[PDB]
């Protein structure tokens, strides 16, 4: 039987009592990482992280920085190999940059081979260290010409342009690659870049913040989300169809959380949890699984949700061979009104719920995992049980699906010095007892959990937070980028590896 | 009768002997800038410049510096006024940025309101202050979206795309602005940006550069000089039908250089001295006023160089109402080979001449203009005597134009500090050199010259060479960009204006 700590102190980072031997022999372990927050912008075209860093230096980051120049993972991939050696990983998570290989992002205006030869220099070198690669095709890093033509992901034309690309990843890199995701964290771009305009390409209505170019809050993120199923099945058929020699898998990243009611003897707040978990989580699974959107969506949302036609609900049905799932907290869930009228409509109103790490009776959730300074009543909190609930989730409502872990891992202040940085035990706290609650729900509840990827390799270039903050295993110094240096996590993680 | 200097020591500098008196009263003395140069990247699109500046940064200059946020003109524009008002300047040019008021490049995808709000203000403020402005449309930056969906002003589609541009700033300028040009330094971007690849979109033939993306030096140059022609063309032509109501001239920018034979008894010099104008000056000069390239060039360059259509030589010849010439130095020409089948072959080698600042018996031509540290026998040199040669010559073989200097200046460098950075002796003498030597033309040859804006209000991000050079009159720290603080030359020029 499987005990697994919820509240500080953890003692999970004792790898005489969890280590790799804790999972099934094959189980891989490794970490994490984007291009856009890692490469630099050196031999590729521009993005929309590149714009809108560019044109809302503010929404980069409170220090307004960028990918420009970033750790120069362009210049320094093979350090990252070393990192992954030393820690003895067996996976390593990266995403190619479509404006590295496609500057100009439809594929008929040509291919940066330079750009190529990049990526199988990468794949070779992760090969011969026996590191297994699973490549994200879009970490949002969209070419900046696309959205200029017809706005990205808001646009049909997405689809093929998408497809165009992954079919030439699959040529030059799927004799090497058996893993594939296709697009990050579905939920995200549609809220983030579409809805609230926190993320590239920064589209919003005009009242929820007038720095927003154009968009719709209301509507935008329904349409954005629909072409990324759509792009995204349409990469999945041509990679079973067109690839199938090659041997390997693709599926989706999900950005998944638990969610819990703020009250639990409250039917509102029973019911507010159970819309999250459709409009978070099934907005995306449902049509996954089902070629559908959830019911209370289709209830809710009404006019504003796209409907699938026959071929389309086929072709995203079952679009996956695994998914990768991306977890790193769990809130609570009460009622909220949805506002449908009001000119600041978001589509995040429509689930009818307002999101805390406070319960009613005022507990706290689990540790602290993000300092807000502007607001400490914004701060974030922890809560490991939450990996085994959504695993759990996934198994018995999702159909019992094969998963790797793809993200899990948490932020260290840039204010602090590099000799604080580097003792991150609040990382290793956070890693273990996360990995504690993994190994539980694969034995208890049996599921199809196949490796983990821990966020990540190294400090990088946060989205929204600039170098405000630190999530790597792996210190990098911002005034010398070259080193990759192992921190406590760092040096604990190898030992969990290899205990 | 006025004796001007050629060499050190100048004494120009003293505004008893040469001042803003010493010209007609309606003579027009400012100042210059570029929007990619001063803005900053804040509230536009990407550009061309940014594009290259990133993806190229050895390219951008050897600090890798960039226009991202540069001397942040889009904050402080206000503060460029006020250096304007205590020169008691009475023009100004500045570069309308395409990416700030179409971020999308075409016009019917939207214009960003804000961004034409910015130049209503900037505009507005100049004329409050009795300042002149002189706008250019196109300074280089161009939208990073035109480049990436046909190359820019590699294809004929730029024509309509820049004719809408400039249509939206009539519109919405024309009433205050009075002063219109069009391209800055048509030889420009053909060169550096389609043949050596020095400037974006960095294009050329493999051979050349091995990182260009892409290009042919030998054919390029060539495309691109005939679409900007065609561009400029319709633009003039736009305003000349639809915007005569405003009472303006418009115009195309052009860099001018004299020439000098390297040996003046040498007829093959003589001949390359005589082929370096028409093919530096006449490539445009002789479309603009003739309709038709120069004859030697018809002959060298053969099937390389486009034909214009009897309606495009119509719409191209006469096509201005007046000239921008921009004037820094001159070189000696003497013979060189045209290898026309090597894969290096460029388009600037058709000319068949080799330029040098020293001739054949040692002498150089002038003061020193640039310090080449890793080259010294690279070293640029000036001739203050070119002004007035290049004037006299437009009078003469161009059908005597309405000009107006729209750039002349000379760097320091940026290792000096700032105390050496003020004190800028060697500005004041290249500034006052060329205005006694413009005095001169003026008076001896009745040339039509109108104003005169020195390069530039303030130190700014250089082309090519980051922030490791400084043209300013005014100076700017770069670890508080704030204030611009006239130097030396600043508060000379103050006086030259209201002696
Ligand atoms: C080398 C080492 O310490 N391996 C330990 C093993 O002894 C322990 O039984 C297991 C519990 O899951 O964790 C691991
Ligand atoms: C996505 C997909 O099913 N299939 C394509 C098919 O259309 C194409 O003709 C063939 C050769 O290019 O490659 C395959
Ligand atoms: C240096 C190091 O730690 N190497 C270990 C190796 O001993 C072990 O057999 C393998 C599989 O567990 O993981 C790796
Ligand atoms: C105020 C002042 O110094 N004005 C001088 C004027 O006396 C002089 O005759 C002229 C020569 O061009 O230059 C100017
Ligand atoms: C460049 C040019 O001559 N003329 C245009 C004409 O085509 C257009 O119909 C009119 C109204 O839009 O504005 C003018
Ligand atoms: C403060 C200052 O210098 N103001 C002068 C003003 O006296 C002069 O009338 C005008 C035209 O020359 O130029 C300005
Ligand atoms: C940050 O930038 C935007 C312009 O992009 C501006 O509208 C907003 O006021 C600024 N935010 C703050 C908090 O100052
Ligand atoms: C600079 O950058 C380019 C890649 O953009 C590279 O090909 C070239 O070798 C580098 N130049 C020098 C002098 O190192
Ligand atoms: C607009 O929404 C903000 C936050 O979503 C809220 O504070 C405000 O009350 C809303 N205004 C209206 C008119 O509903
Ligand atoms: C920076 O880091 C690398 C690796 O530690 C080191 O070898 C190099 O000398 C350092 N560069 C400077 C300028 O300190
Ligand atoms: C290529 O051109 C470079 C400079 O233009 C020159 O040094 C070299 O000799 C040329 N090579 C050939 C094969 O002509
Ligand atoms: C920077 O420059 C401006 C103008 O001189 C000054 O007012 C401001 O205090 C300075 N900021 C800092 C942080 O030094
Ligand atoms: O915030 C941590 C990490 N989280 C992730 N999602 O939750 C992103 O996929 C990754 O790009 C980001 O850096
Ligand atoms: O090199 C000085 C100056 N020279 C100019 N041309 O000669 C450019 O138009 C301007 O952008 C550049 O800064
Ligand atoms: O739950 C979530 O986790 C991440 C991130 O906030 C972790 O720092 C994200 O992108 C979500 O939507
Ligand atoms: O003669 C010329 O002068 C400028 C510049 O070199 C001055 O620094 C340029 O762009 C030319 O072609
Ligand atoms: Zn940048």
């Amino acid at each position: 039987e499987i005990t697994c700590q919820e509240n500080l102190p953890f003692t999970c980072g004792n790898t005489d009592a969890l280590n790799s031997s804790s999972f099934s022999s094959d189980f891989i372990f490794g970490v994490a990482s984007s291009a856009y927050q890692i490469e630099g912008t050196i031999g590729r075209g521009l993005n929309i992280w590149d714009g809108f860093t560019h044109r809302y230096p503010n929404k980069s980051g409170p220090d307004h920085g960028n990918g420009d120049t970033t750790c120069d993972s362009f210049s320094y991939w093979q350090k990252d190999i070393d990192v992954l050696d030393e820690l003895n990983a067996t996976g390593y998570r990266f995403s190619i940059a479509w404006s590295r290989i496609i500057p100009r992002g439809k594929r008929s205006r040509g291919v940066n081979e330079k750009g190529i030869d990049y990526y199988h220099g990468l794949i070779s070198g992760l090969i011969k260290k026996g590191i297994t690669p699973f490549v994200t095709l879009f970490h949002w890093d969209l070419p900046q010409t696309l959205q200029d033509e017809y706005e990205g992901f808001l646009d049909p034309q997405i689809i093929d342009d998408f497809k165009d690309y992954a079919d030439l990843c699959f040529e030059e890199f799927g004799d090497s690659v058996k893993y594939w995701l296709t697009i990050n964290q579905l939920y995200s771009v549609p809220t983030r870049g579409y809805g609230s305009a926190l993320d590239a390409p920064g589209r919003c209505s005009p009242t929820v913040d007038p720095s927003c170019y154009a968009g719709n809050s209301s509507t935008e993120p329904y349409i954005v989300a629909h072409h990324q199923l759509l792009a995204h099945a349409k990469v999945v058929d041509l990679y079973r169809k067109n690839y199938t020699h090659q041997g390997g898998k693709i599926g989706p990243t999900m950005i998944t959380r638990w969610f819990l009611p703020y009250n639990d003897t409250d039917r509102h707040s029973i019911a507010a949890t159970e819309r999250m978990k459709e409009f978070f989580l099934g907005w995306f699974m449902g049509p996954l699984t089902n070629g559908t959107y959830p019911q209370i969506m289709i209830d809710t949302v009404g006019e504003r949700l796209p409907s699938f036609s026959p071929e389309e609900s086929n072709l995203v049905k079952g679009s996956y061979d695994f998914l990768g799932l991306n977890y790193y907290f769990t809130q609570y869930a009460q009622p909220s009104p949805n506002p449908v009228n009001s000119t600041n409509h978001t589509a995040m109103m429509d689930a009818g719920a307002k999101l805390t790490y406070i319960n009613a009776s005022g507990h706290y959730i689990g540790p602290l995992f993000e300092k807000d300074k502007a607001d400490s009543t914004d701060n974030i909190y922890y809560y490991p049980k939450g990996i085994y609930s959504v695993m759990d989730y996934f198994k018995n409502k999702y159909y019992n699906p094969l998963i790797y872990v793809t993200e899990n891992g948490i932020s260290t202040p840039g204010d602090e010095n590099r000799n604080q940085s580097m003792l991150d035990y609040t990382r290793i706290d956070y890693l273990c007892s996360h990995l504690c609650f993994l190994n539980k729900v694969i034995k208890e509840k049996d599921v199809n959990v196949k490796g983990y990827l821990a966020w990540a390799l190294g400090d990088n270039y946060e989205f929204n937070k600039g170098f405000t903050v630190r999530f790597g295993l792996s210190y990098i110094d911002w005034n010398n980028v070259t080193d990759r240096d192992l921190k406590k996590s760092g040096q604990w993680y190898q030992s969990f590896i290899s205990p």
